[PDB]
């Protein structure tokens, strides 16, 4: 209830990500897909095929439940398995990949990520997207540095102190009021991940922190944002949102 805003910002800049890069037809891979709490937004975007994994089963179980019962026009597909650390082969490849909020969870080791990049990339069609929303490590270490890592919806801690590189530190507890607590998370390294894709044939094509992109297209059009309960962020909304930034890759 105290989140709602914050939901509202995170839902909408995630229905404005997924209609800015979906069409019509267009099939779907939802990466972490999670309870499926976006299923409603892809109805919306008028796509033929959905496919949600998960490595937690008890969250696919809410995700086919509400599939089960959604007016929904796509056919649908769940799998709980690890699509990060472990090879997956869905046998077939997706217009569009989506990973909102969990791609982040690839970066666990070297070999992880490598894996993950490489399953991302055997499953996106030639000239397919991938979107995602992951936590942004610079505005997580400049926030180290002014001595505010938390505040009444949210907290971070890092790693170690004594004589280690602040740059060094390679994940933190994340917890969010009325969601997880003290979430071990990992940093994204940037250079490696574009690295890793561009190898793959895949290429960075978009990055904007999520308060630019939020007010942007919060702008470009009228309110959508009258649908869902949006409207002004206070500054500690704005300290939560404002941790996450929207990637976008293509397969050339
Ligand atoms: C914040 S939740 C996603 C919620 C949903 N995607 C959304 O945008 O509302 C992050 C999800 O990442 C998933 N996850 C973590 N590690 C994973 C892995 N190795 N493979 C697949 N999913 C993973 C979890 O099971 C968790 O449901």
């Amino acid at each position: 209830s105290k989140t709602i805003n914050i939901r509202n910002a995170n839902n909408f800049i995630k229905a404005c990500l997924i209609r800015l890069y979906t069409k019509r037809g267009d099939s779907v891979l939802d990466l972490g897909c999670g309870k499926g709490g976006d299923l409603l937004k892809y109805e919306r975007a008028g796509i033929g095929e959905y496919y949600g994994v998960d490595i937690a089963e008890v969250s696919i179980n809410d995700a086919r439940v509400r599939a089960r019962n959604m007016k929904r026009r796509f056919k649908v597909f769940f799998r709980a398995q690890d699509s990060y650390g472990r090879h997956m082969d869905l046998g077939k490849e997706f217009d569009v990949i989506s990973s909102q909020f969990s791609f982040h969870y690839a970066f666990s080791t070297s070999e992880s990520l490598d894996i993950a990049q490489r399953n991302i990339a055997r499953h996106l069609r030639p000239g397919g997207y991938f979107i995602m929303t992951v936590p942004s490590r610079d505005v997580i270490l400049e926030r180290y540095k002014q001595g505010r890592m938390s505040n009444d919806f949210y907290k971070i801690e890092l790693e170690k102190m004594e004589d280690v590189p602040m740059e060094s530190v390679r994940e933190y507890r994340f917890t969010l009021l009325d969601s997880v607590n003290n979430c071990i998370e990992y940093f994204v390294d940037f250079t490696r991940m574009v690295d890793g894709f561009k190898r793959l044939g895949l290429s960075l094509v978009e990055r904007k922190g999520f308060i630019d992109f939020y007010e942007d297209e919060g702008r470009r059009n009228p309110e959508l944002s009258k649908k869902m309960g949006l409207g002004c962020l206070t500054r500690e909304e704005s300290e939560v949102v404002g941790i996450y930034e929207v990637v976008v890759f293509r397969k050339l």
